[PDB]
């Protein structure tokens, strides 16, 4: 055997009872799988690498080059115990074998790599939905060893993060990849060191505009055509107004089916409900005209009405002003 | 080897054949994942810690400080067998390794930690839905050892429970975390000791008001506009009343799709069905007026009707009185 | 070692080559999880206990009391091979360890306990849905040993079954827990002994009445208001009848979405389809009146119609008679 | 030890380097779980048995009777490697232990049994849906050994297949169970022997008739009532025709939601689309009558129409003739 | 033992510390399971084979023929570590045992086979939906060994890919199977060799035409019948136009439910929205005619209109011209 595995007890970390052993980390991101709004989490697949030195794995050689083993010797030597904080579920690929790489240098330097898929939670805000921007992060920490036994740091600082050129999302735009570092404290175990991977996401507005905003505007303009119809056709104008109200209500209900039960109103809800009020007022507009006409005929017994003439101009002006204000605030 | 594992039989608990061995528990709650109304359960992720003493794990040292091991030695020593009562499913994270911490003091004190995700059932009441308040609890108990072999208690009493500052729910408000203790009895095994973790939840009413209460009120007020229309436009008032009835029926059906099949009526159902009656009576109101007008014309052959004039005042008054009573009982 | 495990071959049952060894069973039911109508199965969680004697596990002592082991010694001794017949899926909880209890008396008596969750199929009949009553059972049998090698019986007869006081179902009522015993035969292995656990379930009718029966009745009574309207308002009565027909059709379609594709008609289907016929005949009623009026005017050229007057009384009488008969048969 | 397991190398099949060893198979079917139309597969649970002889397992005895072992000795002896061809997923039950039976005769005959649940794909044709008939089969084959090393055959020919009396499907009728045998060839490994289990399935038509065919016919007959209404009530006949068209379109859309995206038209689609044409032509029928009446009045200025009179007879006759032809082809 | 497994250390690859060891791959495709548009991935089941030589597995014989082992010896020898790049989930069938084949020649040649099901992502474009064509590929690569330690190549070049004759998709047409080879580079591990399997898919247009295109055209032609009706029947033409608009809106909404939220407009959306404009303009057409008639009567106070006469010809001509252009671009 090139390595004297049986001659050492690997139940203790290198430098047991002494100073902490530094550990390096390199991360390459492969792809992002899915994002859930109701569950507020994301899925990521990445390659995780570790760097440390152990004199117990030294072997004699003359070339001074790294040597690669099959990978099943990992379960017989000491390995760090990094874990993902605030994660919901994760696993390691095992086809056709465990995705494990083990390279040992003659002086004892060890390279360890893994391929994992991790799901982590992220707190999102939907105040500006669907024109919002979300930021999420991934955390890496050691579970068992504190800062007095193991020191965790990025292997090459800002250059330790790499991303595949094929990473893309159908509904989101990915940008601003960077890493940071911060300490963590637990009241009953001590202090630990954490590593962060940050990114930013931006939605695409084309789908929401075509599916929600355009149908809403068309329904509002449909109610305006009743002002150009003669008021004597009562069974012809009343159904027009009512059907528009019912259609607008159906549109509002269908939008909320794909969003969670938040406690605050979203930007899309404001636009839909304001449009509902405009259509509702249109129905009441004809009711006033009909009542006044009946009273006028009764008084006389014992042309275009003024309300209709002014409604032709006031209603389009108010809606256009609302759009200018609404789109200026939300850009 | 620092620990003489092979020199002892760890198939028996410490103090075998004698007095019970005390065990301490510390719990830190990380996050709450989801709540299901149809399944009546919740998901929680937390850190579980154990405290006990075993003289068989003593090792000589001079510093008198805790020493940390990699964690795979756990399967070779005695470990408590705590389990969650009334749970449906649960698992332990194993990425990149099992989330296990093992610290042994020179005198034999042992610290054991785990990271688990547990789903437990909770009996909820929906008599005041969606303005209800729910209380749920989590139970921890030893499966194999009774009170005569193992004693279970909180390590620091009221101070043994900690919660993360990031715990939040989109639809619920979390409050009132506390712990209690109670004994349990089984008819064929004996007595056991249980530990409890309690919390309270409160819903948010904004979503339900906007999605259900507001559309219901608007439909009811839509039927009131028919009283101001001339009764001679029969094909103009009948469609107005009928379409409101159909729309109200659609609203009622859609609400129940997200709730289980309970055997009692909820608060939201009362409001919706009362509104349905109001719209239904509105349709019958015009039928009486039309019939009386036809009879009056026939009698004469051989203005505003009195029913319409009184309906303009009675109907709004009754609905407002209902709202005052309904919102006073349910606050 | 207190037990001489290594001195015996546990690959053979006690009393190998001789008479059968009796085995006792005790069962305590914890909770019922869910019931599926489309899949026709139920999920149950329970505690399973076994009783037998093995002289190879005897150890010397003076107190003559049961001793409890950690539970990992089970995989080194002989254990029965009970399994659940007609089950679809099942598993054993393993958090934080396997829920296994092992107690051995000095004379060799052994107590073995497990905690499992089992899903078993049940053949249900929906002829009286939703006022039906269903009976299901759970079967326990030994897989490998016949009656000539292992005898299976209840430990205490009728007293071997216990149920938790917290067992409840939102939609069903649980009652009539009892156990029976019957033999089973296989054409190629021999005879076996089976154990049964039986229970009965009853649905709650409040949800079905409010969601289905009440809307159906209201729609039928809505068609009756057309008989009190003047027949000269043709565009006012025809839409009333047609909209009721379409609404009734929508109600019928939505009910079947939650039931499987059975080959027989259910009780709820009879009520809905009879109501559909009543509304359909109402539409045809006005068509006859309109045609006769046109013919009468044409004959004359060259008040209340008799059909309308009789329809006001005949239609309510027929529907009430149908309800009396329908509710008398199904109680 | 009764069996000299440690004295032989079980890494080689019996008769290594010589003639093939015959293997027998017995199969008993327990139940069928589910059938998926979109995924085109079925799930089956069955008992699998094997028969072979191995002189290395011989033990001395005088009774000459089969002896049963606990079953964990299987992993220490040679076992066939049968697998299911064209399967998607499968597993073996392991509660409370692996469902494994091992019986060895004194001369060396071995009986091996297993309990598995297998999902296998089946190619179905929906040209006659929902009045179609489907045939599916299950395949058993050895993965590692060819015909020159292992010979596979049915233990008792036609009598090797047994079925439980409780096998039933809610939507399908099961019949025609039989077994066949055929060889298989691979271009790079050689020849193999396969075993087949065949069965036939037939759907139930009651659900489809009541849910789809009856509503379609009623809508078609609803359009026929407009021919008996006076043509002067234009706003009374036009809504009747249009609402029937929209309702028919809704029925057609809902049916396809439960079927995959096939590239050929089904039997149910033909009936629905022909009915849609009949209703569509009814709307065009009144348009011609209205236009001709207006032209006739204009010409005159400068009773029952002939089209309506003929439509009362032609339309019912055509639909009845279509039903006779449609139901004669599909029986 | 025929193979001297215990006499070698299989933790190192053959030719350790020297030149790379060539590895051959053979692939036979069994079936394609499903394709998801929202998730943009596909599922494939295939047989994977490996070819290499290892002198440590040599055994003496005279026949010089391949010998087959049970397959559990794989976990005791060196095996390649191939994995699928850009995959989401995958597993290996294990019923009734692991689908593993191991054949070793006397000189040391080894044959290794597996049966796996792999889900891999594919980037699709929906600019021409539903008349689009998609291309997807599958990637195979070694995870641990670079090109300096292991060389990967196709065993027989273009002849190494085989497909089952039963491969079919209900909605897609499969064609153009071929394989390629390309190198891959990682910034922190080195260079690797990849293998590709490519295929092309084409949709079927029959379902989309019948379900979407035909209903859209019929609704457009329904609005054209209003031009042949007398303009004095105001309550008869206005409902016709409005109901067509609402029906067209319902059709548009239902189509997008089965597609993801892309940021570009599809071919089907263009056809639907253009038809919506045609129906919308039809409603405005009658409004102009009604207003002009009222003004003309008022001026006179103090036949067929010209707009209707021209609309009968202009509207059909424009729609036909649009269809010719639309179907010429998309073929
Ligand atoms: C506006 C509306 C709903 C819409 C119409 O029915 C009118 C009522 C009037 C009473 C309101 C109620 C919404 C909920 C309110 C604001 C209650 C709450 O603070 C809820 O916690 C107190 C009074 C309630
Ligand atoms: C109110 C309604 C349903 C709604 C209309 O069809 C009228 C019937 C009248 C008969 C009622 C029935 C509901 C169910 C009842 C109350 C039965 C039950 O105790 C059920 O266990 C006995 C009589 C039944
Ligand atoms: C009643 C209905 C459906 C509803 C209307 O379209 C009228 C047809 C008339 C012909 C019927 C058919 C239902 C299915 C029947 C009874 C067939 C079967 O035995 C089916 O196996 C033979 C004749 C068929
Ligand atoms: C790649 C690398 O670092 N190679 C060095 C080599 O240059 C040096 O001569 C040798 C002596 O130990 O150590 C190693
Ligand atoms: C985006 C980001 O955080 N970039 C940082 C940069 O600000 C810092 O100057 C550098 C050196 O530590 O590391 C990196
Ligand atoms: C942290 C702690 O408890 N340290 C004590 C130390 O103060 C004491 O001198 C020693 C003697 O055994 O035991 C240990
Ligand atoms: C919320 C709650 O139960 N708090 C209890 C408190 O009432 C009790 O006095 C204290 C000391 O045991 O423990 C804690
Ligand atoms: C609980 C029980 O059964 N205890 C008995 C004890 O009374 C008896 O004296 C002893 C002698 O072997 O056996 C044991
Ligand atoms: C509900 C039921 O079956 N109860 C039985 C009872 O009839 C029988 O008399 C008794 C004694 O065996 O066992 C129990
Ligand atoms: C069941 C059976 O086959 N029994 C036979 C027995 O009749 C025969 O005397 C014996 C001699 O070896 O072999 C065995
Ligand atoms: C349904 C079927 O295939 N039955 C066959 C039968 O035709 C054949 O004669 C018999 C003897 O081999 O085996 C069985
Ligand atoms: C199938 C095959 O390759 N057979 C050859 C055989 O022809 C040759 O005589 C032998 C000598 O080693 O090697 C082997
Ligand atoms: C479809 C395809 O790529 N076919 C290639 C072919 O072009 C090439 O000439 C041949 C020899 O390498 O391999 C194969
Ligand atoms: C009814 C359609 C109104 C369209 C109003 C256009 C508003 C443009 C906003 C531009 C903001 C910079
Ligand atoms: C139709 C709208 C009626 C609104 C009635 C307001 C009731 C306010 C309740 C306040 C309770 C304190
Ligand atoms: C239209 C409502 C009819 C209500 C008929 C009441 C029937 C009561 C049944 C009582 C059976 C004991
Ligand atoms: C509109 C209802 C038409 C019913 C036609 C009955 C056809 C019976 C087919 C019998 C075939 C043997
Ligand atoms: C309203 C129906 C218009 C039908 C137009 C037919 C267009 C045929 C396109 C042929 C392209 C080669
Ligand atoms: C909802 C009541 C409408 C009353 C309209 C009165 C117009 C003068
Ligand atoms: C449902 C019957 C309505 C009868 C109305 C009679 C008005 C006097
Ligand atoms: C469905 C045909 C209705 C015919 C009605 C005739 C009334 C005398
Ligand atoms: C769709 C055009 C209808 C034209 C009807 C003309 C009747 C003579
Ligand atoms: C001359 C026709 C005017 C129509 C105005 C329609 C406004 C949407
Ligand atoms: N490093 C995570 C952690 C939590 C704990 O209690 N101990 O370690
Ligand atoms: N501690 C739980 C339990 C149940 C049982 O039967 N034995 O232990
Ligand atoms: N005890 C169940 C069973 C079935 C079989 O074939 N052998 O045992
Ligand atoms: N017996 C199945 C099979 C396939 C193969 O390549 N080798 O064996
Ligand atoms: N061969 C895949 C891969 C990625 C990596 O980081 N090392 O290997
Ligand atoms: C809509 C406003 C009308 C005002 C008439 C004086
Ligand atoms: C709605 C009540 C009317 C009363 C007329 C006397
Ligand atoms: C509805 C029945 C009417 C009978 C007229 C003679
Ligand atoms: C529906 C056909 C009518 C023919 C009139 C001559
Ligand atoms: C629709 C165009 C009409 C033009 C009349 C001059």
């Amino acid at each position: 055997q090139l390595l004297r595995i049986d001659d050492h007890d690997f139940s203790m970390r290198p430098g047991f009872g002494g100073p902490a052993i530094p550990v390096g980390v390199d991360v390459q991101v492969e792809s992002l799988d899915s994002i859930s709004e109701v569950d507020m989490d994301f899925t990521m697949t990445l390659y995780l690498r570790h760097y440390w030195k152990d004199e117990r794995l030294s072997f004699p050689s003359t070339n001074n080059l790294s040597m690669t083993f099959d990978g099943r010797l990992v379960k017989k030597i000491w390995v760090p115990d990094m874990f993902f904080v605030h994660s919901k579920r994760s696993f390691i690929h095992d086809t056709t074998t465990d995705n494990v790489m083990l390279r040992v240098q003659p002086d004892g330097k060890v390279l360890y790599s893994l391929r994992v898929t991790v799901t982590a939670m992220c707190n999102m805000d939907f105040s500006r939905f669907p024109l919002d921007t979300q930021t999420c992060s991934l955390e890496i920490e050691s579970y068992a060893y504190t800062e007095d036994d193991l020191m965790l740091y990025w292997k090459k600082g800002n250059d330790s993060l790499k991303t595949d050129e094929r990473i893309s999302l159908s509904q989101f735009l990915i940008q601003e990849f960077h890493t940071t570092t911060k300490l963590a404290f637990y009241s009953s175990t001590g202090w630990y060191n954490r590593l962060y991977i940050n990114f930013t996401l931006r939605r695409h507005i084309f789908f929401f505009l075509l599916q929600t905003y355009f149908p809403a505007t068309l329904m509002v303009m449909l109610s305006w055509v009743s002002f150009w119809i003669d008021r004597r056709a009562v069974p012809a104008r009343v159904p027009l107004g009512i059907t528009t109200v019912l259609t607008m209500s159906t549109i509002i209900t269908g939008v909320n089916a794909s969003m969670p039960r938040v406690s605050y109103i979203k930007a899309v809800d404001i636009y839909l409900w304001v449009s509902f009020v405009f259509v509702f007022l249109s129905v009441l507009e004809y009711a006033a005209v009909n009542y006044l006409t009946t009273v006028q005929e009764r008084k006389e017994q014992k042309d275009t009405h003024a309300i209709d003439k002014y409604s032709r101009i006031i209603f389009p002006a108010a809606y256009i002003l609302f759009n200018l204000i609404y789109w200026s605030i939300f850009s």
